């Protein structure tokens, strides 16, 4: 998975989905009198509206990332082996993974309110049910200012500042940071023969100022390459060019069907990719099998509703005949 | 620019065409009573039939790239520095480089027809006009059996056999082929700890086989990332399938706007993505700005017509709002 | 800096010394009756007795590294930025970095013991002189079971197990271990072509299983391949072949005056390069301008003194004229 | 094997020997009136002396490498698969690969001269003996002025300036020269961010300007690797500093026992490293098991004798035992 937050006029939210197998995935809206109840912490009856993408496997919504109605976005990451999750601790908010994206989205307009949300937060190793345990993640939130990670560890709880709205999986996103010190030298454009002035070297290609950016699959790789080019990104501001831009990142760093072989020829890919405007409350999405780009807004539904409104999604190829 | 063929059940072959600007890009079906005259050879009256992408600016199919009615595509890639045109040899065919695609593709069925023609070839630095000079290219065509590699460069020309099917920019295609050399590691899987037994190491993330793949944007490096990832696809023999699995391809070594300056913030990046059905005679294409694919059947033409089809590039976001 | 751990039959323990200017660097044996006076902890009027290399003051041995008569080593490097020492902490031994080697090799047999008497270390910013502040530094201890680091940073006094027997500069020891985790692939052997079964790739050289392995003279490269170098060298039991082999795997990852400028044509480089036999005391070295190895065997001294010995260093070529 | 060019006052020449298996490796002076009888052209009874290493297996100087007393240098390097030996041809100077160093060094005083003689040469397969077929080889020729490169392949007989001063093993000079246009970016200094003016990357190391250096044991690697030191080398005072440099430069690039296995641990390793002193006639040399730098001077012979003057190398450690 590779998570961004990126800025074009709006600000926008979305992430690479990368797994070996899809599990029915629907674009679910969970209007505001949608009821959540939660084990360990108190019920929110009313709540900010959320849209994103859920495992269509339960009438609970099973967000794997979505945005509210007030710009705050979150994103669940794999983050296997890395992550923990504790038992329950008296005197903390004690909330399990699977509720954790409603617990915050129901009730934060902004990363700092999350931040304050986060202070007495235990994540608790609690499954949804027996059929269905917990996935090994960690989380990007985003809003018009900030991003920030969220990270549950052996260690503990660690929620860092993210200077450049990109996640991946593993390792820990100290180590990421830390590791794009090693790119400084990086460019877009083509950069001088510092080698030796004793010797004439030819620029034969465009691009040679960015060689040295990893480019296959694995998950630092990833992130170096996708902060690189959405920090490096260019756009126009209009809707349309700015989510373009956005996909034209994801594109960079999505893992194609054969490449990646997790056991067996078993092959993780990118499932979908998501843009969200934080500041519309649109959820835009290509999959692997569709290239054009499928707009739900949440805004065009009932909020004060009670029940879940699914989209299922757009999973074949939608060709425009042009002739 | 990179140009690939890639077989499933039915063979494709396509590009991303990468430059600063638009020339009026337009998708123009040859019909086979257009009359193609030339400079320097015998005219063809009556051809096979070409589609492809050309730039709109006169009343003659300027291909980019394109297929014939027979199943044989061909497309031009920057080459510059590289590129050299000669002046006229006597007991040549002497061919401009502007009417190249149409000589090639307006009389060979096969690329070993395309060989036969290509002995005798002298390509001639005569430009289309005075407001169009030539283009610095080396060409790469394909069929249902093989592809080759044209190149004319100042020690003269060469002819490749191309046994990946895979073309970029400079260098000569014989650096290319030899620099995979050093890529003979890469893997799809997860590499065997190899380092050092006396020590454990950690497969923190999937897609570990592929570390030391190239992710920038110049030539070579696209070449080995656009090599790796077309060799090892997988995808299933649908045609929506194949051609999605086509676009993963192109999209692995795409150029976003921003991240290659070639000058004073003047972007190269990729302004289309193509994939063209050699067996159906379609041609498929995304741009920069429209993620959906569009396709054009040249067969759904009167190709016994003696003018141009020209139909305009679907250039803006089509989105498919689904509430 | 690059400090190593190395086995044959016996243990060698040693390092680079990398920086800018030789001072008065001098091979200085301190006997058992050398009184070790310590700022803010008892003082050992009677200890082990050490041989290493220090600055040449007069008034204490001021050592970079040394081994002491029970065959434990220790190594201080280079850690600007990462290395934190603390105020005076009540309860605490408060040692002095510069007291730091003295402390441990004075009164610990093995890293065992190090280990229990750096379970109640704070490291104090205490200063030998006013015209001779602390360097930043962490260190590697080794005996002929095992070696660990020595970190005091911002965020406490860590001591970490080191499977690898390597230290080099910052940054933290976790993230260098980590990092290796990239490289599981390297091999001392040609690998398979892995990267397509369809195509035919040529091994053209040997070493070729060595391909990504870092060549240069930063920190975290110098990390990787003196572990590499270190953990797949060959050697037979023999003390010449033995200490050959050792000075092969430190002048790997040495430092070439010309190639690591610090600062307006200042050049950081490998001043000596040091091999120290634990089993049988004897400090081996080489310097920049003696490639020639230097034997100081501190069994030869009166170890019951109580004054310093102390030999300048041999810094230019000993050359055999053969004829 | 690698062989460079350096200079600092004075012009030197040498070669690491990079083989699985030393055999009787000789320091050979060959006189003035050694009779060069050569198989297919004219005979040189009377010539320049040479000093180099040489196969002590036969009554003729079998030079690895070698200097003559005019300065000028010559080495041959293992260029297997690439290297192609000729039948003899009328109206050429046919001259067998083993004949090679004796024929130029007997007669050139400069490489211009080496240039010129090397106009009408047809390197032929024509073996020393049934017991010592000919190796496949390239060589590189140096003078204080300048060097070159002579690559006999299938295509033919090929003499380029090399403006680097470095030779290793495969592929083609013309290949490894365009290589180095992919390191145009390395530096001996630390690089500016290029990569994102939005955050702040630490310098945490020194040494950062020289990442992507690669540091593996092929030839190509070695190519950069060697280039990049020995160009950044600095320039040196003395003799035995400057000698000093030379030696660090091979050591960079040198191959250590266990790293690069062949076969069943069959083990490719630095047998020897020279340096010779065009100036003063001096080969020195350092072995892989003796550390120390050993002087044979070629004008403390008599350079009029008509028999060789050999030198057994010395192969073991020679420490200096300093208590």
């Amino acid at each position: 998975c590779t998570a961004i937050t990126y800025v074009s006029k709006d600000h926008y939210f979305g992430r690479n989905f990368d797994y070996e197998i899809s599990y029915n995935e629907v674009v679910t809206i969970t209007p505001r009198n949608y009821k959540f109840s939660f084990r360990e912490v108190g019920n929110l009856d009313h709540h900010f509206a959320i849209i994103g993408i859920a495992a269509g496997i339960a009438d609970y919504p099973l967000y794997y990332d979505a945005i509210n109605e007030k710009g705050l976005g979150m994103a669940g990451l794999n983050f296997s082996g890395y992550a923990d999750y504790k038992k329950i601790e008296e005197g903390k908010e004690n909330v399990s993974p699977f509720e954790f994206i409603p617990w915050v989205l129901g009730q934060c307009s902004t990363v700092d309110e999350a931040k304050k949300l986060l202070k007495n937060l235990n994540l608790v190793n609690i499954n949804f049910s027996d059929e269905l345990p917990l996935s090994p993640l960690h989380w990007l939130l985003a809003d018009k200012e900030q991003s920030i990670v969220v990270e549950s560890t052996k260690e503990g709880l660690r929620v860092f500042d993210n200077p450049v709205g990109v996640l991946t999986n593993n390792p820990t996103f100290d180590y990421q940071l830390f590791n794009l010190n090693n790119y400084r030298v990086l460019s877009t454009r083509t950069p001088k023969n510092n080698f030796s002035d004793q010797i004439e070297l030819d620029i034969y290609s465009a691009g040679m100022g960015g060689i040295g950016l990893p480019g296959d699959l694995s998950s630092v790789s990833r992130f170096v390459k996708a902060t690189f080019t959405k920090l490096n990104s260019v756009s126009r501001s209009s809707e349309y060019e700015s989510i373009s831009q956005f996909f034209h990142i994801l594109s960079s760093v999505e893992q194609q069907k054969g490449l990646c072989d997790v056991g067996d020829e078993k092959y993780e890919y990118t499932i979908y990719s998501s843009c969200c405007n934080l500041e519309k409350g649109i959820y835009y999405y290509r999959t692997y099998d569709n290239s054009q780009i499928t707009a739900v807004d949440m805004n065009k539904e009932n909020l004060e509703k009670d029940s879940l409104i699914v989209y299922p999604m757009v999973e074949t190829q939608q060709i425009n005949y042009a002739n």
